[PDB]
């Protein structure tokens, strides 16, 4: 990072041209510029970037991965007003929340619709299990009935939760991270409901976003599973499509994680006033929300005045209408062991190299795995009386040490004074 500039990151699925005309009219107001990249693997290359100082002043992502950015120590604490705070819905913001601090700025909802073509099949299924009858009824046309992403878990999650798989058990506002739901009746049942399909050649195991955006984006198939980026795309195509309520499997609603966009800010950004300036003023707003969503669309946005007006367009009901019927996604530092363990498993699945019980079992197993974490007494580091112990601290316990090596890392970067006196090691010996 650079002092004076602000670099920001975002995925490339979302509207970053748009974000970048916000950027644009940043400078032209205030002088400073503003870069926005999209690089691959987003989700993981923060992460990654940030422990050696090459990290954007800001990241965009989907508030379930923000949780563990917050736990390793990447993420600023924000600091909205309450005038500001009360310009958004106070959900988005119960989702940016994590060990009672705002970690980042919510932007807009995002849940999965069922996505049809009006004219291949006028009236979209009520119900998964009619799917393959309409299927064989399109293929006799030489069409299909159905194509979503088989390669990320987040497209396969709403049938998976339909019948009662679940990622966290959520007992009185706390996750059991010993307590993983994806091996359960309900789990299996929507996933062998899937294969079933692949099997029955009503789907195949290898379609990715591209191959089902091409698909419905040409009319070769009647039916996509996705988000509000994607309506830009088609809208583009001559296709005449709807989005509306997804299926519904053993007579249960499809339950989609809904994920809610944030902004969160790099800790070791020098920047925290110019974005906190950027994301409050020029993004989180109707003009600057406006502009990002004519690019791809954001969906239910977080700001009020102007998701007031957005949820007049129907597909905007409609990712409302899905997000009631599905849960947030949490925020816990166990979600991104989750998503990598439900990944392998439905890929497994759907290939055919694992059956549903073995791939799930071993989901569930991987997903529960505990971890070694010193990053939870990082908070200790803030109680150093000196600046040059307080970074090294937080670099010690950062970077991937044992308890002996944290501990001795310590006493030679930042011992100061008797440990039993140092209000920093109080608060280390106590965690
Ligand atoms: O695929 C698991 C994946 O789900 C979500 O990623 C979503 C993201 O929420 C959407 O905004 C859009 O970009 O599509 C993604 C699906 O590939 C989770 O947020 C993510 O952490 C997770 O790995
Ligand atoms: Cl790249
Ligand atoms: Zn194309
Ligand atoms: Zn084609």
């Amino acid at each position: 990072t650079e002092e004076g500039k602000l670099v920001i990151w975002i995925n490339g699925d979302k509207g970053y041209n748009g974000l970048a005309e916000v950027g644009k009219k940043f400078e032209k107001d205030t002088g400073i510029k503003v870069t926005v990249e999209h690089p691959d693997k987003l989700e993981e290359k923060f992460p990654q970037v940030a422990a050696t100082g090459d990290g954007p002043d800001i990241i965009f992502w989907a508030h379930d991965r923000f949780g563990g950015y917050a736990q390793s120590g990447l993420l600023a604490e924000i600091t909205p007003a309450a005038a500001f705070q009360d310009k958004l819905y106070p959900f988005t913001w119960d989702a940016v929340r994590y060990n009672g601090k705002l970690i980042a700025y919510p932007i807009a909802v995002e849940a999965l619709s069922l996505i049809y073509n009006k004219d291949l099949l006028p009236n979209p299924p009520k119900t998964w299990e009619e799917i393959p009858a309409l299927d064989k009824e399109l293929k006799a046309k030489g069409k299909s009935a159905l194509m979503f992403n088989l390669q990320e878990p987040y497209f396969t999650w709403p049938l998976i939760a339909a019948d009662g798989g679940y990622a966290f058990k959520y007992a009185a506002g706390k996750y059991d991270i010993k307590d993983v739901g994806v091996d359960n009746a309900g789990a299996k049942a929507g996933l062998t409901f899937l294969v079933d399909l692949i099997k029955n050649k009503h789907m195949n195991a290898d379609t990715d976003y591209s191959i089902a955006e091409h698909a419905f984006n040409h009319g070769e198939t009647a039916m996509t599973i996705n988000g509000p980026w994607a309506w830009s795309n088609i809208d583009t195509s001559a296709v005449n499509y709807g989005v509306t309520v997804l299926p519904t499997f053993k007579g249960q609603p499809s339950k989609p994680f809904v994920g809610v966009l944030s902004a969160g800010i790099n800790a070791a950004s020098p920047n925290k006033e110019l974005a906190k300036e950027f994301l409050e003023n020029y993004l989180l707003t109707d003009e600057g929300l406006e502009a990002v969503n004519k690019d791809k669309p954001l969906g239910a946005v977080a700001l009020k005045s102007y998701e007031e007006e957005l949820v007049k367009d129907p597909r905007v009901a409609a990712t409302m209408e899905n997000a009631q019927k599905g849960e947030i996604m949490p925020n816990i530092p166990q979600m991104s062991a989750f998503w990598y363990a439900v990944r392998t498993a439905v890929i497994n699945a759907a290939s055919g190299r694992q059956t549903v019980d073995a791939a799930l079992a071993a989901a569930q197993t991987n997903a529960a795995a505990p971890m070694r974490n010193p990053t939870d007494s990082l908070y200790c580091c803030d109680r150093a009386e000196d600046h040059a112990c307080q970074n090294a601290c937080k670099r010690i316990l950062m970077s991937k040490k044992t308890e002996m090596e944290i501990v001795d890392g310590l006493i030679e970067g930042c011992k100061t004074q008797p440990l039993p006196q140092d209000p920093l090691w109080q608060c280390f010996l106590e965690s």
